[PDB]
DNA sequence: GTTGGATGGTAGT
DNA sequence: CTAACCCTACCATCCAACC
């Protein structure tokens, strides 16, 4: 079984440069405005040449323009992003209708059966980011191994606007060399408590009690890592299906006052029912987020379909939940609807 | 025991 | 207002209602 992975390279920046070709050889820095302020956010992405001054995906805009004063700094436009990405998706398409998006970037096609090799998994690469960027002028790296994991490994090890195997052979390698801290799922928190453990490769969990490290970073991690040892790992290229939608707001200042909040938190659930577009939620939950930045929740799932109108009901009695519950100022709101039918 | 709901932690993009 | 957006997946834990 072969996996070809594909995630676009500094997506967000690179529409741009596409949209406007005079940016591209300079920096770029696409950014969520908040509004609270004269460039209150943070940076959606940008590009390679902005990551060289320490700009990157996350950080507050004003440390942007302070470490890069004279960057190109756009406004994030998710829409033109996301017309560009269906675009690529449908290319991918015709490489495989056995495709995983996974998200506004990337994807896993499976190609057990358009190939027979790694060699030609290879070429189908090669075959792969030439179309897209004959068709999109949009650069992307490809990672090819058996497994999803290892595929994604195999792109984070060649970006940007590269293409890289990992064979049986590396597998088998880096199971035993890997830091642990570089698999995909394996964050921070997580890595921290393999350490005081004493396991730093993906090997060192096979030569450990289950109970024991289950009893450390829960079930589902010590499973999934083991599996990932024991070379096992085997979970198909499946078409992916949205759990939830939600969306949630910066208000202009911080606020406790239900009067003050209520056109944010409404603002968010006309976006957010706009995109659910035919789906029914059982369950809504609103969305806080405190002075002190600690995200809090309140929600119900009923026994039907949520209407507009039940939501704007429900998420107010719910953000008066929080008030009630909680007592610290709320900086930003929003809503989540889940359980469609 | 079962499942499944409320809330929150962790991870990733 | 003085930095910290935006969105979704999956899982753990704390309960409760129950086959
Ligand atoms: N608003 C916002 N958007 C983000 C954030 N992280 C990623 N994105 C968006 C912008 C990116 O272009 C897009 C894909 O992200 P990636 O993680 O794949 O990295 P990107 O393509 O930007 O650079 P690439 O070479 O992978 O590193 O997702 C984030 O923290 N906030
Ligand atoms: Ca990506
Ligand atoms: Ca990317
Ligand atoms: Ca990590």
């Amino acid at each position: 079984g072969i996996v070809l992975f594909v995630d676009f390279d500094y997506f967000y920046a690179q529409v741009e440069e596409v949209l406007n070709p005079s940016l591209k050889g300079k920096p770029v820095v696409v950014c969520v405005f908040s509004g609270r302020f004269e460039d209150s956010g943070a940076v959606a992405t940008a590009n390679y040449e902005a990551r060289k001054f320490g700009v990157k995906a996350g950080i507050p805009i004003v440390e942007a323009k302070k470490i890069l004063p004279n960057a190109v700094y756009l406004p994030m436009r998710k829409e033109v992003y996301q017309q560009v990405s269906s675009r690529i998706m449908n290319l991918l398409r015709e490489y495989s209708e056995k495709i995983e998006i996974a998200s506004i970037d990337e994807a896993y096609l499976d190609i057990s059966d358009k190939v027979r090799d790694y060699r030609e998994a290879y070429n189908l690469g090669l075959e792969i980011k030439n179309k897209i960027l004959e068709k999109e002028k949009i650069t992307v790296t490809v990672g090819i191994s058996k497994n999803k994991v290892f595929a994604k490994i195999a792109a984070d090890m060649a970006k940007p606007n590269g293409i890289k195997v990992i064979d049986d052979e590396e597998v088998k390698r880096l199971i035993r060399e890997l830091d642990i801290a570089d698999v995909p799922g394996i964050g921070n928190i997580t890595a921290e408590k393999l350490k005081k453990l004493g396991i730093n490769k993906l090997v060192d969990t096979l030569s450990i009690e289950f109970d024991k490290l289950k009893g450390m970073i829960g079930e589902a991690k010590a499973k999934y890592l083991i599996s990932l040892a024991r070379d096992e790992y085997n979970e198909p290229i499946r078409t992916r299906v949205r759990k939830s939608i939600g969306r949630i707001v910066t208000m202009k200042r911080n606020s406790r006052n239900l009067e003050e909040i209520k056109p944010y938190l409404f603002r968010a659930i006309e976006e957010s029912y706009y995109k659910l577009d035919k789906r029914i939620p059982k369950a809504i939950h609103v969305v806080a987020v405190t002075e002190d930045l600690d995200i809090v929740s309140r929600g119900r799932t009923f026994p039907h379909g949520i209407s507009k109108e039940t939501a704007y009901s429900e998420s107010v009695k719910l953000l008066q939940k929080i008030l009630e519950e909680d007592e610290r100022k709320i900086r930003r709101i929003g809503v989540r609807f889940s359980k469609f039918i």
